[PDB]
């Protein structure tokens, strides 16, 4: 329950070097008597929010940047407030990977993008495009050899064909992301996938493989060509294999655009080590010698740290992946990231076992994508309008007809069920005795704890939301409106969170509108 003062406990994902991580914990334990543990926990990005949120976990989490705004939207990350000459010894554009809500929440370590690795001594000259490689595969096939392997089981891999001919994720134009825009679902993604898919019917690429079965085909001379990141580079050294890195194969004549990640180090908001913890990261680990340490153990790609970097650019294999990073694109740090990731993951493994087809596949992934958003936004607007009496005038955006008709729904059933249940709710309100934005942010346990129990339908549902609405009602009449969004992010979360997969098995909001249509 309580990180232990005094020590530093850090996880690492068990691809990342690790060991060389350890090297650098010696060499702080040296210096200063206080021991450093590097752990590696299957999943620590789905462990790190479950026991952070308890004050609990390691003192260090290094993940890519993607997941980290979702930890500090949760409140698991402390603040990161580098000196000057601290933070101009890295890149800009690491620590604007790592900033959320105008807020440094970790420290930048490297970029990572992945990359075409090929087999010379099997092909000479890679394939410049992906349609090019069945025939490939069947010239291979005949030296009882084969084309390419990579890891199907993770979306990471496979998204930079989603990408190429159109799929995105949330859409980014003029300095800004749209969350409500999601491109999960449309034609360049289904195009992608579909070639995925068709890869796999024709006995190109086998739905089961996964990082160490590609790993070892690779590295044992059997497949010609694998897709993975800086740090597979050490054991394909060892392997001997003659290889090079390289650009990836185009799509339809266009760039495959890997979803590019900056492995970062945050500090836990819980850890009563703080100071430990930055001392190591800023005067240990981003150093030339504390980089080296790890890159040495497993290649961290083009380091945040600029002199260590001048050195590592000469690289070849490092220029193959900055040219694959600048076709691609920078990922989001946004909470969604997490649900995105997974509803991809499905729908990348669905569509390849065949349980679905790309068209399902991807329709369930859009609408898993969208749920945050579109939750949200009928929440907040039922709530807001309950409270006020006037509607949101405002245009609903995307998936805008849905929006509009769950809100015109929830109108009629939800407030049926606050005349209904009054008496209910008025005694519940006055037990829960909610004065202001505190005591809306201490509900979530409770929430979750009742709602979780039981039976899952719509109208448990529209109780939830319904009660919300009752005490935005509240919030609004003792001059507390500006508690009204809050409690809506807030009940939004415990819906999705807790219903994820039956919400998407309903066609979300849609399957809302339909059960009860009158
Ligand atoms: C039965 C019921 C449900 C449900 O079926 O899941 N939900 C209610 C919400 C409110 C009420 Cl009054 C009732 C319910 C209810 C009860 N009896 N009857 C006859 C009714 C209709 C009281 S026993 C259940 C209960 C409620 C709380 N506790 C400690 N136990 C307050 S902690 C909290 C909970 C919220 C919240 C939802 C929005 C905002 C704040 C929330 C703060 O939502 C919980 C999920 C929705
Ligand atoms: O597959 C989804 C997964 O993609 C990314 O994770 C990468 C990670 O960034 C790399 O450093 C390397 O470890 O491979 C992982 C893929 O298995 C995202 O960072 C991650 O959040 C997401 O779930």
């Amino acid at each position: 329950g309580k990180i232990e003062e005094g020590k530093l406990v850090i996880w690492i994902n068990g691809d990342k070097g690790y060991n060389g991580l350890a090297e650098v914990g010696k060499k702080f334990e040296k210096d200063t008597g206080i021991k450093v543990t590097v752990e590696h926990p299957d999943k620590l990005e789905e462990k790190f929010p479950q026991v952070a949120a308890t004050g609990d976990g390691p003192d260090i989490i290094f993940w890519a940047h993607d997941r980290f705004g979702g930890y500090a939207q949760s409140g698991l990350l402390a603040e990161i407030t580098p000196d000057k000459a601290f933070q101009d010894k890295l890149y800009p554009f690491t620590w604007d990977a790592v900033r959320y809500n105008g807020k440094l929440i970790a420290y930048p370590i490297a970029v990572e993008a992945l990359s075409l690795i090929y087999n010379k001594d099997l092909l000479p000259n890679p394939p410049k495009t992906w349609e090019e490689i069945p025939a490939l595969d069947k010239e291979l096939k005949a030296k009882g050899k084969s084309a390419l392997m990579f890891n199907l089981q993770e979306p990471y891999f496979t998204w930079p064909l989603i990408a190429a001919d159109g799929g995105y994720a949330f859409k980014y134009e003029n300095g800004k992301y749209d969350i409500k825009d999601v491109g999960v679902d449309n034609a360049g993604a289904k195009a992608g996938l579909t070639f995925l898919v068709d890869l796999i019917k024709n006995k190109h690429m086998n739905a089961d493989t996964d990082y160490s079965i590609a790993e070892a085909a690779f590295n044992k001379g059997e497949t010609a060509m694998t897709i993975n990141g800086p740090w597979a580079w050490s054991n394909i050294d060892t392997s001997k294999v003659n290889y090079g890195v390289t650009v990836l194969p185009t799509f339809k004549g266009q760039p495959s655009k890997p979803f590019v990640g900056v492995l970062s180090a945050g500090i836990n908001a819980a850890s009563p080590n703080k100071e430990l913890a930055k001392e190591f990261l800023e005067n240990y680990l981003l150093t030339d010698e504390g980089l080296e340490a790890v890159n040495k153990d497993k290649p961290l790609g083009a380091v945040a740290l600029k002199s260590y970097e001048e050195e590592l650019a000469k690289d070849p294999r490092i220029a193959a992946t900055m040219e694959n990073a600048q076709k691609g694109e920078i990922m989001p740090n946004i909470p969604q990231m997490s649900a995105f990731w997974y509803a991809v993951r499905t729908a990348v493994i669905n569509a390849a076992s065949g349980r679905q087809t790309v068209d399902e596949a991807l329709k369930d992934a859009q609408t898993g994508s969208e749920l945050y958003r579109q939750s949200l936004e009928i929440i907040s607007r039922y709530l807001r309008e309950q409270a006020t009496g006037a509607a949101d005038t405002a245009p609903m955006g995307a998936s805008g007809a849905t929006s509009r008709k769950a809100l015109e729904t929830l109108r009629r059933v939800g407030d049926g069920v606050q005349r209904n249940h009054e008496t209910a709710f008025q005694g519940m309100l006055r037990k829960l005795d909610i004065k202001n934005e505190d005591d809306v942010k201490s509900l979530s346990r409770v929430m979750i704890h009742v709602f979780s129990d039981g039976v899952t339908n719509w109208g448990r549902i529209v109780t939830l939301i319904s009660f919300g609405a009752f005490v935005a009602k509240h919030l609004k009449t003792i001059n507390q409106e500006s508690c009204i969004e809050p409690l809506a992010e807030s009940i939004t979360d415990v819906l999705v969170r807790t219903k994820r997969d039956w919400l998407v098995k309903q066609r979300g909001w849609d399957g809302f509108v339909e059960f009860f249509h009158v």
